[PDB]
């Protein structure tokens, strides 16, 4: 019912987050030529044996994800209050939310035109087949695509988008966090900002939208778990480490 105006602080928080995102997410995907080249081997049959023996798309996707983790670390460091946390808690939050924030931020390149993540020309267009070529199974990819569509249909304003990513990162319910109270205080500040923003730009669906966004955060936890299970399997493949990156190995190891 009540639609309070955004406070000076809330406006500042949003401005900071938008700026942080603009500085850490390149919508032109101009750095992609620097990643190891994508290689797409003939695997129309979706053979797990062939996929694991080759992992043809893994070097490229590992680089893309590693690159993205670095950008997420930068984004996170710009989240108001994040610096107030101990280095220990910052690292715990980053490592635990990295893959989730990547899935969230990738919605910007995701397109419902053909259900793909398009980052420019055909070379940098990723579909389900490309992810299976990196060693993952439909058990993860299909729910992820479903997640991308659901998120895409929320038609989030960039303000809502960056707040959602910040809230995802600053979560007190991450295993290993030491000062859950401080983290919850920061998250509440961000959550209150989001709730206020939604009510200001969306008439009472304001309540429906916030609930839907929070549900996406729950969906991300499940996706995170499935990815971890599959990463474990992938790591068993001999010589897989060389196809990944040091950051990826640490974050998901
Ligand atoms: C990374 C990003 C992008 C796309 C994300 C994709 C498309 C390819 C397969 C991925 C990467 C999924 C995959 C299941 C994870 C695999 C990771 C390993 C191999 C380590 O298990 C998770 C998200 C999926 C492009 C762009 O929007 C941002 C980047 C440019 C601004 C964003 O930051």
């Amino acid at each position: 019912s009540l639609r309070p105006k955004l406070s000076e602080e809330q406006q500042r928080i949003i401005a900071i987050l938008l700026d942080a995102h603009h500085k850490t997410y390149d919508p032109t995907y101009s750095d992609f030529c620097q990643f190891r080249p994508p290689v797409r081997v003939n695997d129309g049959g979706g053979s797990v044996t062939l996929e694991l023996s080759q992992l043809s798309m893994l070097p490229h996707l590992a680089d893309l994800v590693s690159y993205s983790i670095q950008k997420v670390i930068g984004f996170a460091k710009m989240i108001p209050g994040f610096r107030d946390l101990t280095s220990e808690d910052q690292i715990v939050l980053l490592k635990s939310s990295a893959i989730e924030v990547i899935m969230l931020r990738s919605n910007e390149s995701f397109t419902m035109d053909d259900m793909s993540w398009t980052c420019g020309n055909q070379d940098y267009k990723y579909r389900v087949s490309d992810v299976t070529k990196a060693g993952h199974s439909l058990e993860l990819i299909e729910p992820l695509i479903k997640f991308q569509v659901g998120l895409k249909k929320l038609n989030l304003h960039e303000e809502e988008h960056v707040l959602l990513m910040a809230i995802c990162i600053v979560s007190p319910d991450r295993p290993g966090v030491q000062d859950a109270a401080l983290i919850e205080a920061i998250q509440d500040r961000l959550s209150n900002t989001l709730q206020t923003y939604i009510r200001c730009r969306h008439p009472p669906g304001s309540h429906l939208l916030y609930a839907k966004m929070i549900q996406k955060l729950a969906d991300l936890r499940s996706l995170n778990e499935e990815h971890s299970k599959q990463y474990r399997c992938l790591s068993f493949q001999p010589e897989c480490s060389m196809k990944l990156t040091p950051l990826v190995l640490e974050v998901f190891g």
